[PDB]
C-alpha cells in the first residue's frame, strides 16, 4: 500500500537558453493532474494548468519556444508567478485534502529541487512543506528495472525512458507540462500495477555534509548540464536527501530531515553559503546574482 | 565641406536573439567618439563608453554574447538606460559642444532610427533633436563608390564593406560598440581626406506618404532581418527621410522635416498607427505589445 490517498503529478516548464546553463529559469507553465490511490484512477478532470509571464526574461528565446512549443503570445497574456502560485493554493483548498495525506510526484528532482525552489526565491515565497517532500518517480523506476530486468533504452528523457520501458504510447507532445503530467500519471499507474512501491523518496533539507568542502570549480560549467547541476547544488539553500521506502513516515511532513525544526522556521536562510564560489567577479555566477544569493 | 565643427560617431549594441526578429531590443552598450572636424583629428580622449543593464530581457542570449562579445558580468554591474542616458546628457554638457553644431555619425540607419527610437520608448523618453538628424555614413559611402569607381566587396556588415573598399585594417573586434566606433571614425576621416562631403543626410520624421499604403504582410517576417525592417517601419512613430547634401541647412536642427513643428511638439504620438497590423490576435507582434504600441 502506498500511504497517500491522493497523488499530485506536477511538472513545470521554464524559460531557458539551451547552450547556457547560467540561466535564471523562470516558470512559464505550471501543470498538475490528480491521482486517486485507493481507486486507481487518473482524474484528469481535476487539473491545474496555467501559463506564467516571467519578469527577468520576458521574451522567450527561440530555442525555448522550440523545446516547449509554448508561443510568446501565450506568455504575454499570462499572470506572473506570484499570482498563478496563489491560484494554485486556492485550487488546492478546493480539493479538500487532508494536510500531509497527499504528495507530489515528479519526473525527476528538477521540478521541485531546482525549478520550484529557485522560482520561489525570485517570487520571494517561502517554500511550502508539500514541496519539501515528494515522489521522484524516475528514481523508483531505476529500482523497478533492477527487479524486473534491464532493457536497452534509446529514448532520451526520463519520461521517454519510462514510457519506452513500460511499453506505453506517448501522450501528446513532449515538454508541454500538462502533456508531461499525463504521461507521468499513466506511467505511475502502470508502475503501481506492476508492483512498484511508491512513497515519498526525496526530501529537501537545509544541510548536507558534502557541502562543507568547497566545490571543485570547473570553468566550462555553463555548457554542461551535469556540472551546472553541481553548482546549482551549492547555490540553492535546500538540497535533496534520499530516503528508503520502509523508512518514510507520514508525520515527517513538514519537519526538516536534518535539523528537525518546522518548515516555516527552516530554510528562510542558506545554512552552507558557498562563499568560496562568490569571491571572483572576473567569473561571477549570474543566476546567483539576479536571484540575490549574493 | 562639413558644416559641423564636431562629429560624434555613435554605435549601440543591443540584446537580441539571432533567429527571432520579433524581439524587444534593449541597449546594452553605448559608445561615442568625437572627431574634430577643423583639425581633421579623431579624439579617442573625447569619448563615452558605458555598458547598459536591460530590464525586459536581463540575461543575454548565448548567441548575443557570441555576436557582441559582451560578457554577462559587464551588464549585471551596469546601469539602466535611463541612468546612462542621463550620464550621456551630462557628458555632452561638460564637453560643451553647442547643440546644433555637432552631428551624430552612424554606420547605418539602425542606431538612431531603430535602436534609439525603440529604447527611448521603453525608457519613456522623448526623442531628442540630435537623434533626429544624423549622418548615415554608409549612405555617403555608396555615393562615394559611385563617384570614384565601384569594386567587388565580399564583407557582409557595412563597417566591413567600407574597410574593404578603402583598404583599411579592421580595428579591434566587430560588434563591440566602441570598436565599431573607432572603425567608423577611421573610415570617416579617410572619406573626408578623399574629398567626401560629410553632412546630415538622414532625418527622422513623423510621417510619410509611402506609409499611407498598408503593408503587405509577410507571415514569416520574424525570421528575416529585411522583412522585420518593414514591420519596424510601421510600428515606430518616426520614419527615415533622406535629404541631399545641397539642401541641408544647419537651422533645420530641432525642426521636423515633414510637419515643420518643433521636436518638442512633433514626436509625442504616432501619426500613422498601423491598425491593420494590430488586429490579428492569434499572431500578435510581441515587441509592439511589450513597448505599449498597443
Ligand atoms: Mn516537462
Ligand atoms: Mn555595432
Ligand atoms: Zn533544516
Ligand atoms: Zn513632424
Amino acid at each position: 500500500h502506498c500511504p497517500f490517498d491522493t497523488l499530485l503529478i506536477l511538472d513545470f516548464e521554464t524559460t531557458s537558453d539551451a547552450a547556457n546553463q547560467d540561466y535564471p529559469c523562470e516558470v512559464i507553465q505550471f501543470a498538475i493532474v490528480a491521482y486517486d490511490v485507493p481507486n486507481d484512477k487518473i482524474r484528469e478532470d481535476i487539473s491545474f494548468n496555467k501559463y506564467v509571464k516571467p519578469v527577468l526574461n520576458r521574451t522567450l528565446t527561440k530555442n525555448c519556444v522550440d523545446f516547449t512549443g509554448i508561443p510568446q503570445r501565450s506568455i504575454d497574456t499570462a499572470d506572473t508567478f506570484d499570482v498563478v502560485y496563489e491560484q494554485f493554493q486556492q485550487w488546492l483548498i478546493t480539493l479538500g485534502l487532508e494536510e500531509g495525506k497527499f504528495a507530489f510526484v515528479c519526473d525527476s528532482r528538477q521540478d521541485l529541487w531546482r525549478i520550484a525552489q529557485y522560482q520561489m526565491k525570485l517570487s520571494n515565497i517561502q517554500m511550502p512543506a508539500f514541496f519539501r517532500q515528494y515522489i521522484n518517480l524516475y528514481k523508483i523506476f531505476t529500482n523497478e528495472m533492477d527487479r524486473m530486468g534491464p532493457k536497452e533504452l534509446s529514448a532520451t528523457t526520463n519520461i521517454g525512458k519510462m514510457n519506452e520501458y513500460y511499453d506505453l504510447p506517448t501522450i501528446g507532445r513532449a515538454h508541454d507540462a500538462m502533456d508531461d503530467c499525463l504521461n507521468i500519471a499513466t506511467i505511475l499507474q502502470r508502475m503501481i500495477n506492476m508492483g512498484a512501491k511508491v512513497t515519498v523518496n526525496e526530501l529537501l533539507t537545509c544541510c548536507a555534509s558534502w557541502r562543507r568542502q568547497p566545490l571543485v570549480y570547473n570553468k566550462e560549467w555553463r555548457s554542461s548540464f551535469m556540472d551546472a547541476g553541481k553548482i546549482f547544488e551549492r547555490v540553492l539553500p535546500l538540497v535533496v536527501t534520499t530516503i528508503r521506502a520502509g523508512d518514510f513516515r507520514l508525520e515527517m511532513y513538514g519537519v526538516c530531515r536534518y535539523c528537525r525544526k518546522g518548515m516555516d522556521v527552516c530554510g528562510t536562510s542558506h545554512q552552507q553559503t558557498p562563499h568560496d564560489l562568490y569571491k571572483n567577479e572576473e567569473d561571477p555566477i549570474h543566476f546567483a546574482k539576479i536571484a540575490g544569493y549574493y
